């Protein structure tokens, strides 16, 4: 009748709010999952890359940590790609895996996970296997503490399967931690003074802003400062309304490009974005002479690696509210030149159509409060042109740039919306290559009847001389989708796209719309 | 006109025989894959877990190392589960990933893979990123050297994308290494003396024997010794003919079970198997009093972790041939009690049928020289009963116990058979849960028109109190298979199974046969 | 025309990293070549001493310091000191030479393969640049990582051919946050919880002194009016031990601390671990009815706490702000000042008790001296006779590992001299501890540092082997390394030799025969 480690750990998890587990069960996790409490929810994915990316989307949508459970070394390993994405997104995930029993692990038995704590390195804030069964509950509290303290991120706990049935020491202590630190006030005041002195400042608001819930504070600061506001290149979140008069669009993604974009300004203020998220290499100066840079981030790693600038560490939400109070109202600052999207319509059109046609049709039917998930690199321009983000927490893309994230993340986001009482649709625009990586995640969408519309752009190739492995012939994506239980159609025209979109928006459960598009 | 690192590295790869690359291409790998030589082959998989497991099967079937190419941290991470399997199988894989350019990596740009060498740890023999572009070719030679020296295993090389276009130092030196070491002759002679002295010896021949090409040598030794011959529990390879009069079947998979199985013997000789591959925990003595143990393995890690016994390190093929010469012909050794399979027939039967029905139908139609790939844990007894392995290199299962291996490994094995000029069919029996993990691999089978028959046992659940996540409703596996380009049928009876099997064996290209079976 | 070497030293000068501690070897030659005239190289005879000396120098100056070590071998020799620097949150930039990129692929002699793994898990960051041209930016990055809170050591491995390559241009000079502030809203909740307490108790730990928050701590403590404990096993002391609210160090066991807090309804832990336990004696971490708040600059220390609600933030900022936030408590009947049981063993002949030794010390110790302590067995005597009354005036090993105090004392004195603080360092070191890093006293002699090493000689560190230290003439060893020395025969002679040592130029080693205990 004594409480076991299992009893008191689930009791702690409930108090912490960790009542949803994403995973794929195996033998080494049976003692953990056995007698799963009735008020907890287990979300099954067919493959671990999907489980962890789903948890990532869930955690991001709920603004709360999520628990993942993986099958020893094999399952942990399958999730390592999604782990990089979660780590780059600063998502508070508690990743657990079963481990062989302490009674046999010394002989390295079948499905042992030797040196388990090394495996997820270097992509976790913390990796741990308790020295004894009795500390499993405190280890969970600690995992939550590490994950949730800034900057947030995933952690790993390996638990020998025999631990769970051991007598507990007693109830687990329930702790709470700082999820924010504030900027040093004296340094923040120094930054404000430098900002007041600028003649031609520019403001960059990156993904940390939306993740801090600081959308409104960013707007209030941006409007007082009166400067043009850029977003991050290659954003995994969007943190400032893209229809705002001050919006100047995403930064370029190269050194030379950013150099040229900032050369008009005497000061760049970067809040919640890296300095800078560069992708392809085009040589230049990180910062052109005559342009100074300030950086504000909650992640000391991001200020540490910055090639240039003066930085400070602090929650970006606190920083923005405070900066608003500290800066002067500029004297007659000249309104930035409005951002103009080169829109032209390719509607109507028959399949195969341009990606430009596809995104315009989407913008005509997309509900105003829908969330957009993006995983189609060849079509970023189309998303920018036709689907501006105008609400907080309504745009998501891979934290790392690795694909196979958006499909399971969409399932996680919709599960998250349902848990937090938000009624909206998730629209995911995914390339056909990207769609294949974690295609099995759509089964979970169908199983939970999630309002997700997956719009798959089928052009028969990957989004990239004589390079092998780019072509994707011989895929009937509708059959696969139907096979996994999703509603589906292959669209023949912009009219059919529009009509199927309207039907999908009203359906119970997810739909996969396959849209043939041009290469 | 000067040779680049790219020129001379592919020249070296060709000389080494590394002319097939398994992977999934990305931006950070473009400079590697560009101008891919015409006589090389690129095998595309839709997801990295599949790419690496496919390479694993290819390498095992060809008896030669294979090259894998993965997309920076994201792609490396997606493959980590299959990496554990390859590492546990001692498969010589050279795993490479692209890395961000040396011109920008210091600022941790998008898709950088910081501390890349730590990531695949602890599941590689060696992990390396060259200190300069010019050493890339020597680093490949070294990767091959480490992978190929005993015990074989996978290695990891991370290559900054800018390296490939740098001027080479000159042609790369071509080296060759030992792929075997021999047992210390004086210690092996000591072991032979101990064997001569046994009154009731037993012999265990594990997966290293088949991987060493030592099938015949194992038979010759086993026949001279006259002892019963067990196989490994949970075998990833089978190394001794299962229809042999001396065959006593696989060992049990628990401590108590093995204890009881070996207690009749005064000496257990374990060649090329772990001591012992235990799975579930049932307490006992590793070795009962009165029973001694000798262990011979090419992997010092396996002798190091053994709880009991005297061991020696050496190639198992060399050891077996030599032991044959060293041991006495036993005087009138009593023939072991024959192994009797509890066969009873459930043919004919309508769907859903017993797994016993399914495997008997398979045994009636399976070509004698077919390879079997196994990934259906709830049906190991059926495989044992109806599909004995009677040829070398004709049985394969996951190295680690992690599922999602057999489907892509089957594709790799068939590609391997085609490369090495062996004409045979691969029959893969896969559970429905297992089939989902790396389901996209079947697209590669269809793209290369491989003679693979995937027999999927659909019982609606995973092969395992109150445990969540075991049920798999709402999957139409035929639609998915057809969607990926494979021939397919859903069988309704043993008659239909037999007929579809015969049709599949004659088809060009793979077939997925979905067989409804009982829970 | 400018090389990587040129622009890196230029950047280091601008960062203030102008003193280098180490012992140079072949693989460092290219780094140290043409060492600029305005930089200072402090040589130690062994690497453990070099890093611990850099630790003390950085703690004393309140600035980062650079350490340069000889490839795998030299880095390895310093790993024990690295643990101490890492536990103390000292911002040290540790560099080591590496074999040339031209050869390292063949694993040549003195190569350091997988260099970045070696100092793990005891650095915040470990790195070997992907190319020569990134070396200057790597140094800026190392500074950034070490200096951002919580501070700590980092490791850079530099292939020896990198230094002579052409630089890309001047290195960008960046500045970073060295503090974050508490979340104001969370701090305000903590303040409310403090106001609601009937009988709170305050713990002030080593972070407070490292943040220069001695005054803020006094101000807050005096307004709250609660008893004030210090950390067990302190590496710094942050609150005057002659203050009327001072209750002494916490016990060092679970059962002990459980008992110590049981009178209080709320424990407020600022800049101390929760809690620094050493021997195991079982209990509950907190008794029922006692709650705990924890404020630390190190997220690791809040993460591992077994109990409590915590927040992360600079402890100086938190203290100053808490003072403004809490109520003025009413009806103050103040806790009575701590009464130490003091009974003299003076005068006395050697071998004397440590009780005698410390009282003699208290009689002659300059009021503004720094104490460096490494004698676990005599902590009670230090508490009894040598209370810490000024900020930044007590130092002991960050980790618990011995061999730290001697080199640290050398670095502290060099740091005082660098920052223009005129004071004496008094180090009280057991005779076993004095041996680990005894070569460090050579650097003290070489730089003529005002350090008085008081070595408590009792011939030991049961039944456990390896505890006996016979056949050591420490006085002759010290003189051999160039230090003034004396073996004292009585309290009178101890006192006399102390006065001479405090007046002498350069360090003195006083060997004091003490009774075992
Ligand atoms: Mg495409
Ligand atoms: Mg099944
Ligand atoms: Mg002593």
């Amino acid at each position: 009748d004594q409480k076991t480690v299992h009893d008191v750990t689930y009791d702690l998890l409930r108090k912490l709010g960790l009542t949803t587990v994403f995973g794929n069960p195996g033998s080494t996790e049976e003692s953990f999952l056995r007698d799963f409490p009735e008020d907890f929810t287990y979300v099954l994915s067919l493959q671990e890359a999907s489980a962890l990316a789903m948890a990532d989307g869930f955690a991001q949508a709920t603004g709360k940590p999520a628990l993942v459970n993986l099958h020893t070394a094999a399952g942990t390993g399958n999730a390592m790609g999604s782990l990089v994405a979660a780590y780059r997104a600063n998502t508070p995930l508690i990743i657990t895996a079963g481990q062989q029993t302490r009674e046999m692990s010394v002989v390295d038995p079948y499905l042992n996970n030797p040196d388990a704590t090394t495996m997820p390195k270097p992509w976790v804030k913390w990796s741990y296997e308790p020295a004894r069964a009795e500390d499993v509950p405190a280890a969970f509290m600690q995992a939550y503490a590490v994950a949730m303290q800034p900057p947030m991120g995933p952690v790993f706990l390996s638990i020998p399967l025999d631990d769970w049935d051991k007598p507990a020491l007693g109830p687990a202590a329930v702790r709470s931690v700082s999820t924010r630190v504030a900027p040093d006030a004296e340094r923040l005041a120094q930054f404000a003074e430098r900002i007041n002195a600028a003649k031609h400042p520019m403001l960059v608001l990156g993904p940390e802003v939306d993740r801090a819930g600081a959308w409104d504070a960013g707007i209030e600061f941006a409007e007082k400062l009166g400067a043009p506001v850029h977003a991050s290149a290659l954003p995994d979140r969007m943190s400032f309304p893209e229809d705002h008069p001050l919006y100047a669009g995403p930064l370029p993604m190269t050194i030379a490009g950013v150099e040229q974009a900032v050369s008009a300004y005497d000061l760049v203020v970067v809040v919640g974005a890296e300095v800078f998220r560069y992708y392809p290499y085009v040589p230049g100066e990180y910062l052109p002479e005559g342009t100074d840079l300030l950086q504000i981030t909650a992640d000391p790693h991001r200020s540490a690696v910055a090639p240039v600038g003066d930085s400070l560490v602090g929650d970006v939400g606190i920083a923005l509210s405070r900066l608003t109070e500290l800066i002067d109202t500029p004297d007659d600052r000249v309104p930035p030149k409005p951002l103009v999207r080169q829109r032209h319509s390719d509607i109507p059109s028959t399949a195969p159509m341009t990606s430009n046609a596809v995104y315009e049709v989407l913008s005509n039917v997309k509900p105003d409060d829908a969330a957009v998930v993006m995983e189609s690199t060849s079509t970023m321009l189309d998303l920018f042109t036709w689907l501006p983000t105008t609400h907080p927490a309504s745009f998501f893309a891979t934290g790392s740039g690795g694909i196979g994230w958006g499909v399971p993340a969409a399932v996680g986001i919709a599960l998250g919306d349902r848990a937090r009482g938000v009624d909206r649709t998730v629209v995911a625009t995914i390339g056909d290559g990207s769609f294949q990586y974690s295609i099995q995640a759509i089964w979970t969408a169908a199983q939970h009847k999630l309002p997700i519309v997956f719009v798959v752009l089928r052009n028969g190739e990957y989004a990239i001389p004589n390079v092998p492995g780019l072509q994707l012939p011989g895929l009937d994506i509708s059959s696969i989708a139907a096979g996994f239980g999703c509603r589906t159609a292959t669209v023949e025209s912009t009219d059919m796209l529009e009509a199927e979109l309207k039907t999908a928006l009203q359906a119970d459960g997810p739909t996969v719309l396959v849209v043939p598009t041009l290469p």
